[PDB]
């Protein structure tokens, strides 16, 4: 899985431990091994939510499977919770785009995750 | 909706009020309320288009619905026009990827926009 | 086509010629003319792969067609090869998301490719 957060929150406000907390909690939430979890945090961004430049975040989560109605709501509760607690961003100023990736459409280690045919 | 612009144009070349103009114009174009429009501009990027590092932009528009052939043609005229006028980027050096998002695949406010079923 | 690479490798470690090599090699790999290839490199990123901040890369390739099983494996061998040779990133610390874009969902030059 791949999780990206873009935010106008300053880099200085990103707490020690944040990438690791995201890695571990996403490994657990998605059921994928932590060795395969990638996280990417992009602070100090020029962005607005609703025309306001108060703290906000635009995120994406890509996973091969484990994407769907109830699962995505659980991911959103988890991730908004972390963004609120760690970055002081209001949950109603976060968007997370979820992508259910086909294994053939993910590159890794000189090939893809479609190794069957 | 979510609109992202990635460009090699300098930050100083991004006019004050650009994010607000994008918000208002996108609210008007999509019919979605401005309170729900998110805009993101990323200047000073290391990029090339056609092998050239002249001004260019790589953009995305995500929306739950309001995405389609004719609408996307309209969005493209609108957005290329704004990037040309405000950032001085030529329309033939802009790519805009459109994404029609399912409500269940957009997180917001501790949940998603799929609030109807369990 | 458009190719984006986000990496925690420092900007100074990106070699002269890198954007041009990507442009030209993707033009060849995808069969599309180089004048329509867009490339975007974002160094100095705060990221981790498997909980480690050793060199890694998160990438995307968007194309109208020319996306599929065998083709994507070929793109990945090409791109991981370039990332290893040029940026010293291990192939097993690279993810590349491939997107087969509908022509109606790609805007360019005031209209779309549809």
């Amino acid at each position: 899985p791949m999780f990206i957060v873009n935010t106008n929150v300053p880099r200085a406000s990103v707490p020690d431990g944040f990438l690791s907390e995201l890695t571990q909690q996403l490994a657990q939430a998605t059921g994928k091994p932590p060795q395969y979890i990638a996280v990417h945090v992009v602070p100090d961004q020029l962005m607005a939510f609703g025309g306001s430049s108060e703290p906000c975040a635009l995120c994406s989560l890509h996973s091969i499977g484990k994407i769907g109605g109830a699962q995505n709501r659980s991911y959103s509760k988890l991730l908004c919770g972390l963004l609120a607690e760690r970055l002081r961003i209001s949950p109603d100023r976060v968007y997370i785009n979820y992508y259910d990736m086909n294994a053939a459409n993910v590159g890794w280690n000189n090939s893809t995750f479609a190794l069957e045919h």
